[PDB]
């Protein structure tokens, strides 16, 4: 096209990723703040606030983060990577909008030539001055550093030998410091406790010690009480002791040691908390204590409280939690209000005031591979009547959540409500289809159907929470393709062991039989056997449906291979299914099959393989009169098209829906066809079902001749209708030797022009780029890299948008949103201060 019109339309730009990152491996908290932050293996460093505040960096050195401190009241954090260095981060404004950016580095090295096993950093301790950075390290000596320019002060140097210097009399031999924190009453004490037991209450600037215990069992972690007169130790054999801190000297036995889980050989104590409350009953919770022999495979972190007692059982392994509470530096009592978990396939936020212990709904980092992800469909512009429906039946099976905001409300966001509403439909394993609110920064869950209904098949306290799933039961039950018509309601959803369920939307519950009809794909041939998966088992008889999409039939394929396209008609109440071997047409409304094409030549040829389905109300046979069509691709090349009879709604249930072959397109090229669309006489591709009944203002323009555009991985082709004429060709595969992955319809906004937009083809490339290919004319107009070419599951994982937007999966936990609309850039613009 033109230059001026080019810039107009099309700019490529990855906007923001949705979804939990990909292996986590660190996390932190800021009270002052209520910011999170999280750590994987890569170097990325992600903080999240309040819906629409997030940041994001990346460590120069890609390694993997094991520490997040932030700074308390200041808007700075210091993470500590595996190579044994701290870096110092901060959020500065710039442009009325805070980002987050890396000030300065530091790696702790000691004398020249001695073990790095010495320096290893184990214990971060920011003290409450916001100046120094206590480091404790393996060796037992603690570090001092300054802040900024990150300095050692060799002179405030807390050595191991000095502190056994200052021990009375007992000093029986001997460090690898497992606990480093400051008085929470006296910033001049801290606290330093060494793996053999010794503990000791350091005095900053008397360089002595003022209080200290060797306890009976190797220490791993310590809390302080807010009040400082207490300690809450834990050890290796899954036991903790209480101490009292007062000023008697000697040294005091512990108050109350207990193995929780005893007398078992339990696995040690990883963390352990003390936290107070008003009500006079403290809190107690600690990660581990599981006994090694029948639950030495689990990942939980308990919680006591007023005689009740809750061990948290996640399915992947506690990377890091934290309990928020409602209390300040300054204030008496914690007062717990909710329990966030960092596990390292999900997050897990648990309610501590309700009774009960509810989990609360995530606003982000929403796990998208609870079920791993097999498909997607997104919809662009969703009716609010529609909208608000989803979201209604979206409450009704979330009542056993929690009440309580979302407490990690950090942040202003400074970006508006999205205008528009997007929908992204995702397909998993366990035969799930999950609504995702795909419309602003955040991707919230709504609503979640479950088609494994339509089929057939106390202590230690553990309670299993969360959504991730480890576990591969059925491979038959998950999702190929997803079809929504945002219109009417109806959602045809196909799995992979050749089912076809059409649902429509219910605000009420419902208990109805879904009625089982067998599609024959192999009516005309025998001789090759199936081996392999057998059908699914349905449900005989009525089954009860929550509020939602309830099915209403099942449309079992035979044989019951993958479905490979899937097309639904709302207004005529058609629904087309394909699969390896063929493809057929079904009548939804009168639950009758239509029509079965079989289309082959045990194995042999790799030919058939119905790859796409698409609706058209178009001319087939004459130039006056047009009628309803539904065409068909293969892997061959070849293009069927057939003439189809819908009745009016007087005769909808009387006579029967007819159908008849009408073309037989092969291919010049013989290679797969990807796309099938038509275009009216203005070259304006044909409308969505109930599209025209819902804006008559798209109705197409049926005065000018028909297209036809037939895409190809090799080549795009535009024929005239109805006498199917070659009319204009490009040759891709020819010219750029790249292959057409998918191709999809997109309007382009303009960005000169407020109201104005053309449609043109978004073509993702094998080589994992994403060309935009012009109408009618199929001219290329820009190529953008965007994913590598050898990320075959990334390409395949990519969706595009009715409106120039796109998703593709970075990791198969997240996604990542791209944009090549000059009118679409949704991307996290917020401001946090203190």
């Amino acid at each position: 096209m033109r230059e001026r019109l080019k810039r107009d339309l099309f700019q490529f730009n990855k906007t923001v990723e949705h979804g939990f990152p990909h292996q986590p491996s660190a996390l932190g908290y800021s009270p002052s703040l209520r910011i999170l932050a999280i750590g994987t293996r890569s170097g990325a460093i992600k903080l999240y606030g309040a819906p629409g505040v997030e940041f994001m960096g990346l460590h120069q050195e890609n390694n993997a983060v094991t520490q997040i401190h932030l700074l308390p009241g200041q808007c700075q954090l210091v993470t500590l990577l595996d190579d044994n260095s701290l870096h110092l981060w901060s959020l500065k404004v710039k442009g009325g909008a805070s980002e987050l950016q890396e000030d300065e580095s530091f790696t702790l090295r000691g004398p020249p030539g001695a073990a790095p096993s010495a320096t290893q950093i184990t214990v971060v301790l920011p003290h409450s001055s916001c100046e120094l950075l206590y480091l404790g390290t393996e060796s037992g000596n603690v570090f001092v550093v300054q802040l900024p320019a990150f300095r050692a002060l060799e002179d405030r140097t807390i050595s191991s030998d000095a502190v056994l210097q200052r021990l009375p009399e007992e000093a029986r031999h001997r460090e690898m410091v497992e606990a480093l924190q400051e008085h929470p009453r006296d910033p001049n004490q801290i606290l330093i406790g060494y793996s053999r037991g010794l503990v000791v209450i350091w005095d900053l600037q008397g360089s002595r010690v003022l209080y200290h215990f060797l306890s009976s069992q190797q220490l791993e972690n310590i809390w302080w009480q807010r009040d400082g007169r207490l300690l809450v130790s834990c050890h290796s054999d899954g036991s903790y002791c209480q101490w009292p801190v007062s000023s008697e000297a000697q040294q005091p036995e512990p108050l109350r040691s207990l193995v929780p889980y005893g007398p078992f050989p339990c696995k040690a104590i990883t963390r352990i908390l003390w936290l107070t409350t008003r009500q006079g009953l403290p809190f107690t919770i600690f990660q581990g204590g599981m006994p090694r022999a029948s639950y030495g495979d689990r990942h939980c972190i308990s919680v006591i409280h007023d005689g009740q007692q809750t061990a948290f059982d996640f399915t992947s392994r506690v990377i890091g939690f934290t309990v928020l509470t409602e209390a300040d530096p300054a204030a008496t009592f914690d007062d717990p209000y909710a329990l966030v978990v960092l596990a390292e396939e999900e997050l897990v936020v648990i309610d501590l005031q309700t009774a009960g212990w509810p989990p609360v709904q995530l606003p982000y980092l929403a796990s998208l591979h609870c079920s791993a992800i097999t498909c997607s469909h997104h919809v662009s512009n969703i009716p609010l009547k529609l909208w608000e429906r989803i979201i209604a039946a979206g409450s009704r099976q979330n009542a056993h959540f929690s009440t309580m905001e979302w407490p990690i409300d950090g942040g202003t966001s400074l970006t508006p409500a999205p205008p528009q509403r997007d929908l992204l439909l995702t397909g998993h394993e366990d035969g799930t289809v999950r609504f995702w609110d795909a419309s602003g920064v955040c991707l919230r869950l709504l609503y979640k159907l479950s088609t494994v209904r339509v089929f057939l098949t106390e202590w230690p306290p553990l309670r299993k929470v969360g959504s991730f799933d480890p576990y591969s039961d059925d491979p038959r039950l998950g999702i190929q393709k997803i079809f929504l018509c945002k219109y009417s309601g109806y959602l045809a959803v196909a799995g992979t062991a050749g089912q076809v369920l059409v649902l429509e939307l219910n605000d009420e519950a419902a208990e109805q039989a879904v009625e089982q009809v067998e599609a024959d794909l192999l009516q005309d041939q025998e001789g090759y056997r199936w081996k392999g998966h057998e059908r699914l088992a349905a449900r005989s008889g009525p089954v009860r449906f929550e509020p939602g999409f309830q099915p209403f039939v099942l449309v079992q394929c035979q044989p019951p291979a993958v479905v490979t396209s899937l097309a639904l008609h709302s207004e005529w109440r058609l629904v087309a299914f394909g699969t390896s071997h063929g493809f057929g047409l079904f009548d939804h409304q009168q639950r009758r099959q239509v029509f079965v094409k079989c289309t082959l030549h045990a194995e042999d040829s790799f030919t058939g393989f119905v790859r796409t389905l698409y609706f058209a109300d178009t001319y087939l046979k004459d130039s006056s009169r047009h009628c309803p069509s539904l065409w068909a691709g293969t892997n061959g090349g070849t293009i069927y098209a057939f003439s189809l009879r819908v009745p009016p709604a007087e005769r909808r249930m009387d006579e029967p829906v007819r159908a008849e072959q009408a073309k037989e397109i092969q291919l010049m090229h013989r290679a797969p066809v990807v796309g099938i669309l038509v275009l009216d006489g203005h070259s304006v591709p044909l409308p969505e079902p109930l599209e025209v009944a819902h804006d008559l203002s798209k109705s197409p323009d049926m005065q000018g001749s028909h297209q036809l555009l037939v895409v190809s991985e090799e080549q795009f082709k535009v024929f005239t209708l109805p006498k199917v004429s070659a009319k204009l060709k490009l040759k891709l595969t020819a010219l750029e030797g790249s292959r057409v992955r998918r191709v999809s319809v997109a309007h382009f906004g303009s960005r000169r022009a407020e109201d104005y937009g053309e449609h043109h083809l978004a073509v993702l490339t094998n080589l994992g780029d994403i060309q935009v290919v012009s109408l009618p004319l199929l001219k290329p107009q820009v190529r953008y890299s965007c994913i590598r070419r050898e990320d075959v599951s990334g390409i395949a994982s990519c969706v595009f948008t009715k409106y120039g937007q796109g998703f593709y999966l970075i990791s198969p936990s997240e996604f990542e949103r791209f944009s090549l609309s000059t009118k679409w850039l949704v991307e996290p613009r917020c401001l946090v201060d203190s």
